[PDB]
DNA sequence: CTATAGGGCGAATTGGGTACCG
DNA sequence: CGGTACCCAATTCGCCCTATAG
């Protein structure tokens, strides 16, 4: 029974409704009390998601109002499950004091939590970074932006056509997309999780120019060399407002902005990445992947920064040069660096917090531990002797006289909570140790008059005590209740008791929680502080965070290569991989019998190489292992192999395993070229076995004669064997395996040539045919190869 | 530690040990309170697998004893365990009262339980046949026996030689598998669960020709024409013995034996089976079945009938022409059939159950519930005009009189053990209602004085109660445990109250407790006369179930058919499969979009049909479909298809997919005939091309050549299709997928001849490749087939 | 005696109670 | 003034746990 014009509604849901009316697409968390309230229709989505009772809040207007509510010191659980289902939501806050407020208490959105700017700690996977984006197109291309709002780290790119925008969005994964109505191309945005649709009127140009240089704090974008691309500027400036607006803040650890070039990184094709299971696997999880066994690092950031170095491999020579004669350097040290670089903490997200002003003390303990773990680390990297160590070592800095500060200005372990204190040390504010004088002072008053009432009244019963709503009481059991002196005034009458008051106790009971609320809003003042203290430096502590886990990057990789003794490879200038002793990384990680290792050589001439032989036999392993060599190469890392040499690559392209293989594969004869690496696992095997013979025959033909590429050709067909003869590039390769008696073998070695009679014409004498039937294949079997 | 010689153990470790010594290489669990201790090494493995805590009991004989323990009243579960693993274990009871043995009472192994044995409804899957057999090898050939002990349903075979062992020990799956020393095939043996091993002199001819005679009570076994196979009759023996040892006592409805004749069956291999997924699927699951499809059945006994019938194809055609009539007539009541022959039960098991003297009153309810049923059954078949439905309406018999028994004997709804009675109704035994008119008198009096004791006391906390180990108390509160008169004599001191008793009510508690046992022995003594007096009549009852699931089978086939339109198929003498409009019966069961249906011929002259066109085009589930309605046929039910004509079957070789492909179809080459239906699908699957080509090509043409059976090859392979040019018997049929613009189609039609421009050279254009790739294609499609 | 197995001893807690509130 | 935020308290449920005598 609802008619809701503005003047209808009580004061309280007029103010609701403007308030909602600011953000009406999204739900809103309104502050009453204790609990956050949902109305009407959010009430009703509440209920269903969040599973909280729908409830009705009094109709004294006369309207119904369908009403939810939450605790706000569990609010963090709630948003956790709206988030995950990519639920935008609205946070206001009492920003007056009620009492002072005639009218409603002035509410103000603090904040609007969304799936990108997630900045607790709580909504983030330890090791998964978050990622917030938003996406344009004009008539000739795209504009696509990103912002690590966890880390500040803010990067822009042009990507020129439909498939790289699938590349680039996989890549990135962004739990969070905005865009634009007239986004033209909508099979690529359906589907992504936190789809947003935004205004026209916010990816215009002259705001983002104006808007991008107020946030740097530089005249001109060409300080970062952005300016030249207006068609990405203009989705970081939405991006930046959105930020801004979901954040309502200054947002000053975001202090640059970079461009993510095509020709600086190696190219993967969407497709290609779910083959490497680089990460994640085909399904899903996250075991036999490259990263894990790769994988034994200490810190999260140091994980994350490998998991964005493995999907941004970096192609300079110089920055590899760089990493390697390091990670050699810190070899022999690795033993006394691995256990003190754990202490570390989570650097990057901490800051970003203290950047925001809603870092918590917990993260400032970590910052104050980090600090102290700094000068051994300096002591251990001092007696290295490389370049880029010291450069590194002086990185990181001292903060010396700001870890003094926390040492003074925070306790040993901190509580999660500021609301009631206990946080700051005691010597620096000498009025904060007043106010506490009072607050320990609680302790020995209470039980002195205990027993000093206790010994005047003679009543063996009383008990001094302190309810949260009835203040400072004496409890005088209902036996000895009638005893009681005529000074003790009735404060709360109870089932076995009667609490009484005098103005001593009354007087003890004022002084002592104004000391209180003196002492604790004085924690808070200091509490900001400390932000002001240390926000000067955040520049200097951004760049400290990015050497730390640089390093736990480089002592890993150390780790990793003496356990598992990997090798340097050395950067050549022509494109072409040659390996000796090759070990596939992932199996020889997760095998009780032994991976037997296998050379390959890839060159402007051995560029292809078809692999044929028995199923099971490994064909696939092969292959995989030079991929993951050939990146790791250009991550910069050691490799499982006695020696590696490799050549620059742009392109890896991948289809491992009809509708879904052509376009794979018309995808890469478009955008292969000669610096192109391309891995066919299984080609022209669709059917009838005349129609696919005449697509693989081809498809190779075309990969070695004009694209030029590399490729390692797994093809079950035997016809695609004489490519050698008529084709110059390619070079049979087979993965035998044996068989001794009744019993085949797995080898997976790999040699040249293939067989022409297969190890089945054995394997039927092996529970044998009619002797009649396995003479009659041999027949046929001479009869096909004889004819060709 | 001590000397562990027979007199250096304890009287109750001496007794255990002779016992232990019968059975030394099987567990055995020994009544020692609720918990069957085990010992030494038994308790080492019970540890391992039922989970339970390795303890080690006290060393009084002076040697340490490992030990573990299981409640007895949750056996069962730990015995479920056990049988998954496939552990054999026995079970020994305190028999004779402490009196009967001076020292530890005697003990005597009451029942081993084994595998094979398994009468116990909770260790028995309600819709899958439990078995028990031995095998042992002689140079003439091999002696397969089997005993459905949960039937009494009692097999015997002699195959000729290893593979069909292996078809058989599938086909049975024998939950255990008895065999001899001597047995020298040990690769059928082992990897089957629960083996055991057995001694030679339990094999020997002579006294498994009296021990049949003697079970049977027939002088001469040429009663059940076994006589002329000595070789299986000494397994029986054996079986028998094993059966009768494993349940200490006679088994009177093992009333029969019989021979499996080959010729009286269609002989399925092993593999065949796994691939039509009749009751199992490849991935091990019970969904997409033959039988999930068929199978609406309204009792278990009459899924496990059909899913016999399916595992045993009848060959003769009277037994079909006598089901069809019937399933005909019964079409028109189904609606009524149907759920009066759902209140029938598990009649089959329920009278093995009675049979072993082992049944539970539920299983009686459901006896009698099924007898109450059997007039309204014979009022519905008697207006029904068709021969052998009377003949099915006499053989399920009256029972009247024992209904009325077990109306006069059993309340309506029993409970699940006897060890608390409630079971036999009221007016059967005036003695029994005499002791249970005690029992009754258990409400009043103790309610009574309940309030008595509480009105002379003048305590209102007082309660009257019965705890299992403290009989009957009086209950006063802790607040007035001291106004308790000193007539009250303390018994039990409980937490928060204290627990009285007096001679009135140890005198009611002695009384009572005395006409209990009183009244449930006598439950018991009655209970084993409720087997005495229906054992006579057991063979009719046994004759009866095998009627009434007889008749579910025939009334869910009448049902299935109404819905599904399945139409009846007439036998013609010469081996043929002529089908019109024929529809898959579990793929237009799972599919939301129309299954389209399509005729088949398969003939003297059609024996042999090409399947070729496009993957995800049905290649192979046309060919499922003929296979699944040729078995339908032949268990005598009606076809999804409006007709259906069959020529006589023996075999019907499936193979659906290297080392495991040879073996089956090495298996068909040597065991095929000219009554033989085959199912090659996905031959010649040679990982290398050429390799596979001499293989499939050459198996079907002896296919074709000489055993001269029916095949629906389903190739990849666009060569196999010069066959029809080149070998007599062979057509080509294709299933063909449209491609009109840019959509493909599965129109699953069949139709005459083959695609040579495959749906690939236009998928091609679709998301297209290069147009020089696609150019190029077509070149070598047109090379491919032109050469040919 | 030496084990388990029903009994002893807490123990969290959830559906009401109880004001209450701009 | 119509729900609503805050406040229990006597349990049913979970976790021990401690007996003595053929
Ligand atoms: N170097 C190696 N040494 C020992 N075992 C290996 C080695 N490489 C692989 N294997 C094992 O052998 C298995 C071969 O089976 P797999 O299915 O991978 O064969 P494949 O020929 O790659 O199959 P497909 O032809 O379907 O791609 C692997 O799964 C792995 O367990
Ligand atoms: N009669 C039908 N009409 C329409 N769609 C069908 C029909 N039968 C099956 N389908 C659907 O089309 C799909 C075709 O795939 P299916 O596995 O049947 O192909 P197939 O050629 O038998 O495969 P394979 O050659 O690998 O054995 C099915 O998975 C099902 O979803």
């Amino acid at each position: 029974s609802a008619i809701e014009n503005f003047d209808a509604h009580t004061p309280m849901m007029q103010q609701y409704l403007r308030l909602k009316a600011q953000h009406p697409e999204i739900l809103l968390f309104y502050r009453m009390g204790d609990f956050y309230e949902l109305f009407y229709d959010d009430a009703k989505r509440a209920s269903q998601l969040l599973d909280i009772s729908l409830t009705k809040r009094g109709a004294s207007a006369g309207e119904p109002i369908p009403m939810a509510g939450i605790p706000y010191h569990a609010v963090e659980n709630y948003l956790a499950k709206l988030v995950n289902q990519g639920e935008s939501v609205a946070i206001c806050e009492q920003i007056g004091d009620p009492a002072t407020s005639k009218g409603p208490v002035e509410r103000k959105v603090v904040r609007i939590v969304t799936p990108g700017t997630i900045s607790d700690e709580a909504l983030l996977q330890e090791r998964q970074d978050n990622l917030l984006a938003a996406i344009w197109q004009d008539s000739k291309g795209f504009g696509y932006a990103t912002l690590d709002i966890s880390s500040g780290r803010f990067r822009l790119s042009e990507p020129a056509d439909r498939e790289t925008m699938a590349a680039e969005l996989q890549r990135t994964n962004p739990a969070e997309l905005l865009y634009a109505e007239d986004f033209a191309e909508m099979s690529l945005i359906e589907g992504r999780r936190g789809l947003r649709r935004r205004p026209l009127w916010e990816f215009e140009i002259d705001t983002a120019r104006q808007q991008l240089n107020l946030q740097f704090g530089t005249r001109d974008l060409v300080g970062f060399g952005v300016e030249n691309a207006p068609r990405g500027l203009c989705a970081a400036g939405c991006l930046l407002q959105y930020a801004k607006d979901t954040q309502r803040t200054t947002l000053p650890h975001i202090r640059s902005i970079t461009m993510e070039r095509e020709q600086d990184s190696i190219i993967m094709d969407a497709a290609t990445r779910r083959n490497l299971e680089i990460t994640q696997n085909l399904a899903g999880g996250a075991e036999n992947t490259l990263a894990s066994v790769l994988d034994c690092t200490v810190t999260p950031m140091g994980s994350r920064m490998l998991k964005r170095w493995l999907h941004m491999p970096v192609r300079d020579t110089r920055v590899l040069l760089e990493r390697q004669q390091t990670i050699g350097a810190l070899q022999d040290f690795t033993a006394g660096l691995q256990p003190v670089l754990r202490q570390v903490g989570d650097l990057e997200r901490i800051l970003a917090r203290l950047a925001l002003r809603t870092a918590r003390p917990r993260d400032l303990a970590r910052m104050r531990h980090a600090f102290q773990q700094l000068p051994e680390l300096r002591a251990q990297l001092e007696t290295v002797d490389s370049a880029p160590v010291q450069a590194l070592r002086e990185k990181m800095g001292e903060f010396a006289e700001l870890r003094d500060l926390l040492e003074r200005a925070i306790i040993d372990t901190p509580p999660v909570l500021v609301r009631d204190g206990g946080v700051i040390a005691s010597g620096y504010n000498e009025e904060l140790d007043e106010w506490r004088a009072l607050a320990d002072g609680a302790t020995d008053y209470l039980e002195r008059l205990e027993v000093r009432e206790r010994e005047r009244t003679g009543l063996d019963t009383l008990k001094v005590g302190f309810n949260a709503v009835h203040g400072y009481y004496i409890q005088i059991s209902r036996g000895q209740s009638h005893l009681a002196p005529i000074n003790y005034m009735r404060r709360q009458t109870l089932k076995n008791a009667e609490r009484y008051i005098i103005p001593e106790l009354k007087e003890y009971e004022d002084k002592v929680l104004t000391s209180k609320g003196k002492a604790l809003a004085l924690e808070k003042q200091l509490y900001e502080e400390l932000f002001d203290l240390l926000l000067p430096h955040l520049e200097a502590l951004q760049q400290s965070a990015s050497a730390l886990a640089e390093l736990d990057v480089l002592v890993n990789l150390a780790e990793r290569a003496y356990t598992l003794n990997y090798t340097c490879p050395t950067f050549i200038d022509k494109p072409g991989i040659r390996i000796t002793e090759g070990r596939h990384p992932v199996v020889e990680q997760v095998l009780n019998e032994p991976f037997i290792a296998n050379p390959l050589n890839l060159s402007p001439q051995r560029r292809m190489l078809i692999i044929t032989g028995p199923n099971m036999g490994g064909k696939s392993t092969y292959m995989r292992q030079t991929a993951l060599i050939a990146l790791m190469a250009y991550i910069g890392s050691y490799v499982p192999a006695q020696k590696v040499e490799i050549g620059p690559i742009d392109r890896i392209f991948t289809r491992v395993g009809f509708m879904v293989e052509m376009t794979e594969t018309a995808n890469i004869l478009h955008n292969a070229t000669e610096y192109s690496l391309v891995l066919m696992d299984e080609i022209g095997r669709g059917t009838s076995t005349y129609d696919g013979l005449s697509l693989a025959w081809a498809c190779a033909e075309n990969l070695a004669n004009k694209i030029k590429a590399l490729t390692l050709f797994a093809t079950h067909y035997f016809e695609l064997t004489q490519l050698p003869e008529k084709m110059e590039g390619v070079a049979n390769v087979h993965l035998d395996a044996l068989e001794h008696g009744d019993t085949i073998a797995f080898m997976h070695s790999v040699q040249d040539g293939a067989a022409s009679k297969s190890y089945g014409l054995a394997v039927a004498a092996l529970a044998g045919v009619p002797k009649e039937v396995i003479k009659r294949a041999r027949q046929k079997l001479r009869e096909l190869e004889s004819i060709s």
